[PDB]
C-alpha cells in the first residue's frame, strides 16, 4: 500500500518482543478523526483509561513529552511518553513509553489514518500497530492479549467519539 507508511508502523525484532496491528473503520471524515488523534496533549478525549495529561507547552512536535494519569483503579499511576512521529501529511502519530508504573516496557505504537469508502460513504480507516517487551514471567500471549484489548478499546472509543462529533456537526 505504501512502503513509507509501512516503515513507520511497528514490528517485532526479537523473540522477547510482541507486536500486532489492529484496524478500525470509522464513519467520520479523516480531517475530523485526525484532529482528535493528533492531539498528543489530549489523549483523554478518547482513550478511556487516561484521565488527564500534562505536556510542557502547547506546540506539538517530535520529542514532545507527556505525562498521563492512568485509570488503573490504584492511586496515582502515571506514564511518561514521548512523541516520535507527528506526520500531518500522511496522518501518522507515533509514541514511545519512556517510563511509568507499567508492565509495558519499551512499548511503542503507531497509528495512521486513511480515507476509505464503505457503502458509498467516505470514512476513515485507522491502523494501529505496537511493539512491546514481554515482561519477565509472562507468556507472549498474555502480553499480546492485554495490549490488543487496550488498543481495541481505544479504537472503539475513537470511533464513537468521532462519529458523535460528526453527527453533531450536521445537526
Amino acid at each position: 500500500e505504501s512502503e513509507y507508511i509501512k516503515k513507520h508502523h511497528r514490528h517485532e525484532l526479537v523473540e522477547s518482543q510482541c507486536s500486532s496491528t489492529l484496524v478500525k473503520h470509522i464513519k467520520a471524515p479523516l480531517h475530523l478523526v485526525w484532529s482528535i488523534v493528533r492531539r498528543f496533549d489530549e489523549p483523554q478525549k478518547y482513550k478511556p483509561f487516561i484521565s488527564r495529561c500534562v505536556v510542557q507547552g502547547k506546540k506539538l512536535e517530535v520529542g514532545s513529552v507527556r505525562e498521563v494519569d492512568l485509570k488503573s483503579g490504584l492511586p496515582a499511576t502515571k506514564s511518561t511518553e514521548v512523541l516520535e512521529i507527528l506526520d500531518d501529511n500522511e496522518h501518522i502519530l507515533g509514541i514511545r513509553i519512556v517510563g511509568g508504573d507499567h508492565r509495558l516496557k519499551n512499548y511503542s505504537s503507531t497509528i495512521s489514518l486513511h480515507s476509505e469508502t464503505i457503502d458509498g460513504k467516505t470514512g476513515t480507516l485507522a491502523i494501529e500497530s505496537f511493539v512491546v517487551d514481554v515482561p519477565e514471567g509472562n507468556t507472549k500471549e498474555e502480553t499480546c492479549f492485554f495490549v490488543e484489548a487496550l488498543i481495541q478499546c481505544n479504537l472503539n472509543s475513537l470511533a464513537d467519539v468521532t462519529e458523535r462529533l460528526q453527527a453533531e456537526s450536521m445537526e
